[PDB]
């Protein structure tokens, strides 16, 4: 297998595996390094990588090398020759553990056999060439003091200890006359600046670093891991695929953005993980076709090759058997190679996707950070490598037998610091962006805070080119993963052939181009007044100085004030935390407002329900002030009209271009050859259709997904700068007593921290969870539509161009033509649904999509609600939404169609939303209040169908209409065939519960079923199997139309369409969220009102009313009167009968546990209702007298709503007091006695107490009420 030699820095030179090596970019000028063969082809030379640099640059200086990286350096590091040593023995310990298993010891190998291909793109097709810079290197065999000998040696490898920057690890190649024989199929020497003991630091946003705010965060890497990653470059590198293509550009043009170096896609290949999803799949292919062809160059030269000149002992044929070995090239029984198609996508997607550091670090149970675009901490020094209590060959540092495997606990920086010390950061260099007020007051903000956005020059527009369809055209995807369990059982992949001798001829031809570096300035300064997210988080820090804070609700005055800090908390939480209390109530003050900040940071799982919301952080806009000034007004509001779009620093452009057209190729007399030319334009449309959503996806995480990945950190920094404040309040406040003071107070720092986390990251739960779903939310109604859109202009573009094809064919097509002409039609008939999973395999990405598709509210196309005096679609999708001055709208959400012609709503649906997915599949639901019929009406209010939502599509459609009594939907095929469901509410009860009264409707249809829902209950179902294709997304029209009697209207409220069918479950919680309401309700279901004259209702006496006794102070009983009139067809009890009764308020609105004076007109005067007070009867009448403080009878009355259900009913109990919970009685009515037929009064009642407290609650009961204004919608 792989051989890991052993050495000791000072054993001899031996010119053989110990030697003097002259390094290619020494140009073989000067001394030389010794170098030791750690195996097969790879060097380790244990000294500092100068090249290119200059002394002066090994110390911290105000610059920088690269601006992403928190740099440390030391230039003492391997300055002594047991410095040199231990470098060499780590490596031989890395080296051990990359072996130790199976796939680690698989890219030692390839690596090893992976050859430089002898001689570069210079190179004649016929010669080999060994006399280049990238191929060969020297050796210096001369005695000591001079270089009389020099001998030349083939090498794969050099790994050199680190540059400048110790924690830079970076694997470079060799550039000869501006080419790299690494990037175009050669290979070449490959090198690599590394150091073992200083790792970086990374940590999960998402996850918890053991979770403590107080106690260090994230992991150390593992090494071996480190060196695995730099060693898959170099695998690259080696097989000459390191090509370059269009790169990952930051966008610089703001203040925020983050600024960095262009990333090519071998770089986030060799990462892996979701990183590859991030290069798109037009470019995957424009980098697979270069190394294709790449290799057609090397397999035609090896056809080619006969001799070589540079080096006599070079066997030919020896060497065009290794690299056929090497590439995997194919040799028919004539000599002649040749390149096998599937071998070459097996080899290929082995090196770019098999061997990726999220593969590696998989099988090896090694954590590492969640991907390349991720915040970078400071690095750590490992102690000591080399001691076997902290890292082992076989598990690094997480050690089981030190428990230290579970949860990789052994790379945890708050659990295993045993491992590790932290570096003194006067040697550490980091980019910083100074941003100064023009007024001024500058901020320095570390450039790894910056939002990072891909510019649009990062993706490719290789959409819009022209396709050329043949009989041959064939599909193209690259599959940007590979199971990692066949590479590793794989056999034929690994060399078939032995390795040739390394000893050549001697290098002669030293040209090479040598990479010269400089630091750069580690700040610049930049001019913004912007008061954004950094200049939110500062606010919220303090000086190490600054001992006495406070908190303050003003951003302002937290940035001026040192002593000040800014909190996005509430007032209360703000004043309390000021608060300076004596020594005996210390204690308790810091236990109140230690929970105080735990509920505070919780709201952090408010429900929006009401508003379609699940799940809602409403301080995040006060806490960073991201996006469009999300710190003023209300956030909630804001979002709930916006959505996520407002909290994003920056709305990306995306390149979504006009799909280039399809020119088919003729034929003729081939009826085959012309079939498959459009069996495979239909296919290659597939591909366009897949390609453009990668596009989509790659954008999505590259400009969107990093932002609100910004945005989690800025938030987890919020909470952490707010506990870190209270806590430096909580202290300072202690130490201001007397010792004797403080040994008598209860405190435990280790409790209130404890609780102070436990808040903390709970509310990192919510936060996240929230931003996820934004960050879906972008992604499926603002990115995903818009390509949606181009796709289907292609797909239409493309059906006229079939359509003609198949024309000019009708002679070569024959008796089929009109056959195919389906074909086309039917294929293009369906668009591809989109499906993350496709494009990445990140468990992640994954789940958060998966839970947004599950959250139902997500399905809601259309959602018109009221704004401003308007109705707009708050579903995302933008729909159109045209409301003609004929309309009423009020502030409940309430529109009124009259019979007015203006009196409509016109609304456009977005065109780019996927409905007929093909079988039907949706529902819809509103509010409805539907008046009673005209008694002298009731012939044109039976007979008589009139439409109020019409929602056609060239003749097919669906629609609600209405015939009196009875609601109706109506489905129309494609065709003209037409199925409908529909509910009827009866005109013969003696009380309704939906004539004129507010209820909830909800229509859902699936592929044979149309469903009609009364509060949230199934009322009828019919069969709708029959139906063909049905057109949903034409427009809405929300008019009354037919042959309406002039004042017909109708009440509409929370009209939502969903591209789902509901459960009954979805559907009665939506019933519930929607009926809920601080305010009771009338009998017709609006707000319940002070100062409004109503007529009583009783929910256990239906027929029964108030008058007052013409005798004494109390309430009768009587009946209500009824339909005096002689139609059969209605029947009813009048509602406007009894009492004029009218709610006075205690200490507008009438809202619950409110306390009131119920009143009652008496022709002129206002009477009150009283009590007894002493009734020490279970019950009895009430006392209606007019108003005075008789103190004899009680008058305050508490509304209340124990029902847990929706309904318009409210109970009216008396109490001793305001305060006193000792209760007095609940109103209702209770039948006494009195024979000369007994009487039955405005009983007060005891009894009902144990009642109410019953489940399920009782609807029948006589303390339940309701009140009933003259309505428009009622008369009799
Ligand atoms: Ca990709
Ligand atoms: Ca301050
Ligand atoms: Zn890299």
């Amino acid at each position: 297998p792989v051989t890991i030699n052993n050495f000791n820095y000072n054993d001899p030179i031996d010119n053989n595996n110990i030697i003097m090596m002259e390094p290619p970019f020494a140009r073989g000028t000067g001394r030389y390094y010794k170098a030791f063969k750690i195996t097969d082809r790879i060097w380790i030379i244990p000294e500092r990588y100068t090249f290119g640099y200059k002394p002066e640059d090994f110390n911290k200086s105000s610059g920088i090398f690269n601006r992403d990286v928190c740099e440390y350096y030391d230039p003492d590091y391997l300055n002594t020759n047991d410095k040199k040593n231990i470098f060499l023995q780590t490596m031989i310990k890395l080296f051990n553990r990359i072996k130790s298993k199976p796939l680690g010891e698989k890219l030692l190998e390839m690596i090893i056999n992976g050859i430089p291909y002898l001689g570069d793109r210079r190179v004649p097709l016929e010669e080999f060439n060994t006399n280049i810079a990238s191929v060969t290197v020297n050796k210096l065999i001369s005695n000591p003091g001079e270089v009389e000998r020099k001998k030349g040696i083939f090498a794969n490898l050099i790994i050199f200890g680190p540059g400048p920057v110790l924690n830079e690890n970076e694997t470079i190649d060799i550039g000869i006359q501006n080419h790299f024989a690494s990037r175009e199929g050669f290979g070449g020497i490959m090198q690599m600046k590394f150091c073992p003991e200083y790792v970086s630091v990374f940590n999960n946003v998402q996850e918890n670093k053991g979770a403590s705010i107080f106690n260090r965060r994230g992991y150390f890497s593992d090494p071996a891991l480190i060196l695995m990653h730099e060693l898959i470059h170099v695998l690259h590198g080696l097989y000459g695929i390191k090509v370059d293509d269009l790169p990952i550009v930051p966008n610089e043009k703001k203040f925020f953005m983050q600024s960095t170096d262009a990333i090519q896609a071998e770089e986030l290949y060799t990462f892996g993980g979701q990183d590859p999803s991030i290069i798109t799949p037009s470019t995957d292919k424009s980098i697979y076709d270069k190394v294709l062809q790449n290799f057609r160059g090397i397999v035609d030269r090896l056809n080619k090759v006969l001799v070589c000149i540079s080096d006599p002992n070079i066997n030919i044929n020896i060497y065009k058997n290794k690299f056929k070995d090497k590439y995997k090239f194919v040799e028919d029984s004539e000599g002649k190679y040749s390149i096998d198609v599937e071998s070459f996508d097996k080899l290929y997607k082995s090196l770019m996707f098999g061997f990726t550091e999220t593969n590696i670090a998989e099988n090896y149970k090694i954590k590492t950070r969640a991907s390349y675009f991720s915040d970078s901490l400071p690095p750590v020094k490992i102690k000591n490598l080399l001691d076997n209590e902290i890292y082992t060959i076989e598990e690094g540092f997480n050690i089981s037998d030190k428990d230290m495997e579970k949860e990789y606990r052994g790379q945890n920086k708050a659990i295993n610091k045993q491992a590790y010390e932290e570096i003194s950061k006067e040697h550490l260099a980091v980019y910083k962006i100074q941003m100064c007020k023009s007024v001024g007051i500058c901020i320095d903000v570390d450039n790894e805070d910056l939002f990072f956005i891909a510019d649009k020059n990062s993706f490719s527009d290789d959409l819009s080119k022209n396709e050329r369809i043949e009989y041959n055209t064939q599909s193209n995807y690259i599959e940007n993963d590979f199971p990692i369990n066949e590479l590793i059982l794989d056999t034929d992949l690994i060399s078939k052939i032995e390795l040739p001798s390394e000893n050549t001829e001697s290098l002669t031809d030293f040209n090479v181009d040598v990479p010269v570096y400089e630091k750069q300035p580690a700040i610049k300064k930049i001019f913004t007044d912007e008061n954004t997210i950094f200049q939110y988080l500062y606010s919220q820090t303090f000086p190490l100085d600054i001992r006495d804070i406070s908190l303050t609700s003003s951003f302002d005055d937290a940035l001026l004030f040192s002593n000040k800090v800014y909190s996005f908390f509430s007032m209360d939480y703000i004043k309390t935390a000021n608060k300076v209390v004596e020594a005996g109530l210390f204690a308790g003050w810091v236990k109140q407002i230690v929970n105080d900040f735990v509920i505070e940071a919780n709201k952090s799982n408010t429900m929006d329900k009401i508003a379609d919301i699940s799940l809602i952080v409403p301080y995040i806009g006060l806490a960073l002030n991201v996006g469009n000034e999300t710190a003023k007004g209300n956030f909630e509001n804001a979002f709930e009209i916006a959505g996520a779009s407002i909290l994003l620093e920056f709305i990306p452009e995306l390149l979504i271009p006009v799909v280039g057209a399809f020119l088919l190729e003729s034929y003729i007399d081939n009826k085959n050859k012309i079939i498959k030319t459009i069996d495979n334009a239909l296919t290659k449309r597939n591909e366009k259709w897949s390609d453009m959503y990668g596009l989509i996806v790659a954008q999505w995480l590259s400009t969107v997904n990093t932002q609100f990945y910004t945005i989690k950190e800025g938030m987890y920094k919020a909470l952490n700068y707010q506990a870190q404040a209270l806590e430096e309040i909580i202290k300072y406040r202690y130490n201001i007593y007397s010792e004797k003071e403080k040994s008598n107070i209860n405190i435990d720092f280790n409790d209130i921290n404890s609780k102070l986390n436990e808040g903390i990251n709970q509310a990192i739960d919510n936060i996240n969870n929230f931003i996820n779903g934004c960050s879906v939310s972008y992604l499926m109604k603002k990115m995903i539509p818009l390509a949606v859109e181009k796709l289907l202009d292609f797909d239409n573009t493309l059906k006229k161009n079939l359509l003609n094809y198949i024309d000019e064919n009708k002679l070569y097509l024959i008796g089929s033509a009109e056959y195919e002409k389906s074909k086309v039609n039917k294929y293009l008939k369906t668009i591809m649904p989109f499906d993350l999973s496709i494009y990445t395999n990140d468990t992640i990405l994954i789940e958060m999509f998966n839970k947004y598709n599950s959250e139902i509210l997500n399905n809601i196309i259309l959602n018109l609600r009221y704004k401003d005096n308007n109705l707009i679609d708050l579903s995302g999708y933008g729909a159109k939404v045209e409301v003609y001055d004929g309309v009423e709208l009020n502030d409940k959400n309430q529109f009124k169609l009259t019979s007015s012609a203006n009196s409509k709503i016109r609304v456009t649906q977005n065109q780019n939303i996927i409905f007929n997915s093909v079988f039907l599949d949706f529902s819809v639901s509103f509010w409805i209040r539907i008046p009673k019929y005209k008694n002298d009406g009731i012939q044109n209010y039976i007979h008589n169908e009139y439409t109020i939502i019409n929602c056609m599509k060239n003749n097919s459609g669906w629609k609600i209409s209405i015939r009196g009594n009875r609601i109706i939907w109506t489905l129309i095929d494609i065709n003209g065939k037409t199925k409908s469901v529909f509910f009827e509410y009866n005109i013969r009860e003696d009380i309704s519960e939906y004539i004129n009264r507010w209820f909830f409707v909800t229509i859902t249809n699936n592929l044979n079923n149309a469903k009609i829902y009364i509060n949230g209950k199934l009322e009828s179902n019919t069969d709708i199997k029959d139906i063909r294709e049905v057109i949903a997304n034409g427009e809405i029209i929300f008019k009354l139309d037919g042959d309406i009697d002039r004042t017909q209207f109708i009440w509409m409220k929370y009209f939502s369409i969903f591209n789902t069918e509901l459960s009954q479950s979805n559907i009665e919680e939506r019933y519930k969220i929607q009926s809920y309401s601080e305010y009771l309700k009338d009998f017709w279901g609006n707000p319940l009102m002070y100062n409004k004259e109503y007529y009583m209702f009783n929910a256990g006496n239906k027929n029964s009313y108030i008058k007052l006794k013409k005798d004494s102070p109390v309430g009768e009983i009587l009946t209500r009167s009824k339909y005096n009139q002689n139609s059969k067809y209605i029947n009813y009890r009048d509602l406007y009968i009894g009492e004029k009764f009218i709610i006075r308020r205690k200490s507008d609105i009438v809202r619950k546990e409110d306390y009131i004076y119920l009143d009652f007109f008496n022709l002129n005067q206002e009477w009150r209702v009283y009590t007894y007070k002493y009734f020490k009867k279970e019950e009895e009448k009430l006392f209606l007298a007019p108003i005075s403080d008789s103190d004899e009878f009680y008058n305050t009355i508490q509304i209340k709503e124990y029902d847990e259900q929706p309904t318009y009913s409210c109970q009216l109990l008396f109490k001793k007091d305001e305060e006193s919970t000792d209760e007095i009685g609940l109103i209702g009515i209770h039948r006494f006695y009195e024979s000369g037929e007994y009487k039955d009064y405005f009983c007060i009642s005891k009894w009902y107490l144990k009642e109410v407290k019953r489940k399920p609650y009782n609807l029948k009961l006589g303390c339940n009420w309701q009140f009933i204004p003259k309505d428009e919608g009622w008369t009799e």
